[PDB]
């Protein structure tokens, strides 16, 4: 079997993507953040208290047919946003794409922390890092990926995000008409959960490659792409007048800069990002200061190749025997 799903940015600073899912029967579809930084697919519910539910669409268990109580699972999970989210569970038919597993655990928020109910857009997560990191108690549970793996033609999913523009996530086969060139595989280590990978280094602009190893993770769920400070120093070094502003939580810019591009490495190829997708706009309204696309991990304890990163190429994420990531210019 295989799946193929259009993701679609939030807003017009591809703040995150919603891609839609069919739950329970009849279905009711619902628009979740798909994300490779984590583990668990919760939804906004009929159990999600009242306060905390502001325009999302709801999962009601009570209306699907095939529906049943997880009996004493709980869920409580924290992003590195700080954001956080807990409930019960239920197991249901879930969809994305045309592909379907049945028995899904559905996690319901009974909770949800501000962020979320301040995001009219987003209906809940669907996780697809490794299930390791799912966080059902007492008995953890399988992503939609890895309940779909045994079913699908090849034991992959691919991102294709757009820039300012919807995308792709496509279950079980490679579309090679997606992608300009070759795939370059790299390896994945599992130990953390994630899509966790080694780039071979970085180039700002038109300047020189610098040799470099830098791990981090593939993270659909992240906006932005968080390197080493000295990496990011160098970027913002190479914008006139850009500094880090502890105000406002990172890199600024002025409004009126052309911003260069940054290059990373996978293997010997190269993704470049153009200079076009680091400006994340004004960082309030009407200001003349806007905000960067590239901001420091430091703190944050890893490197995390968002959306800023991702979205400039066609990536595997091969959930094969041994994990591989895949990245092709597009
Ligand atoms: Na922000």
């Amino acid at each position: 079997s295989t799946g193929s799903a259009t993701t679609t940015p939030i807003d017009s600073l591809d703040d995150a993507y919603i891609t839609p899912v069919q739950i329970g029967t009849p279905a009711q579809t619902l628009n979740l953040d798909f994300d490779t930084g984590s583990s668990d697919l919760w939804v906004f519910s009929s159990e999600t208290t009242a306060s905390e539910v502001d325009g999302q669409t709801i999962y009601t268990p009570s209306k699907s047919t095939t529906a049943k109580l997880l009996s004493g699972a709980t869920w409580s999970i924290s992003y590195g946003d700080g954001s956080s989210s807990s409930g019960d569970v239920y197991t249901d038919t879930v969809s994305v794409g045309g592909l379907t597993v049945t028995g899904q655990a559905v996690e319901s928020a009974k909770k949800v922390s501000s962020s979320f109910t301040e995001d009219s857009t987003i209906d809940g997560l669907l996780g697809l890092a490794f299930s390791t990191l799912n966080t059902v108690s007492p008995t953890q549970q399988k992503t939609f990926f890895d309940n779909a793996k045994a079913s699908l033609d090849s034991p992959v999913f691919t991102a294709d995000l757009g820039y300012h523009a919807p995308g792709t996530y496509n279950f079980g086969f490679i579309d090679t008409t997606a992608y300009t060139g070759s795939i370059t595989y790299t390896a994945v280590s599992t130990k953390q959960g994630f899509w966790e990978w080694t780039s071979t280094g970085y180039a700002v602009g038109s300047g020189t490659f610098k040799s470099t190893s830098i791990d981090g993770i593939a993270d659909t769920g992240t906006t932005l792409l968080y390197l080493p400070a000295t990496v990011v120093s160098a970027y913002w070094a190479q914008v006139s007048g850009a500094k880090s502003s502890s105000s406002v939580g990172g890199y600024v810019f002025p409004c009126s800069a052309t911003l260069p591009s940054f290059t990373f490495g996978v293997g010997s190829a190269r993704i470049v990002i153009p200079g076009d997708y680091i400006d994340f706009g004004p960082i309030s309204t009407g200001s003349s200061s806007c905000f960067g696309g590239i901001q420091s991990s430091a703190g944050i304890g890893i490197n995390i190749f968002g959306d800023v990163a991702l979205k400039a190429a066609f990536v595997v994420f091969n959930g094969a025997t041994t994990p591989t990531l895949g990245f092709a210019s597009k």
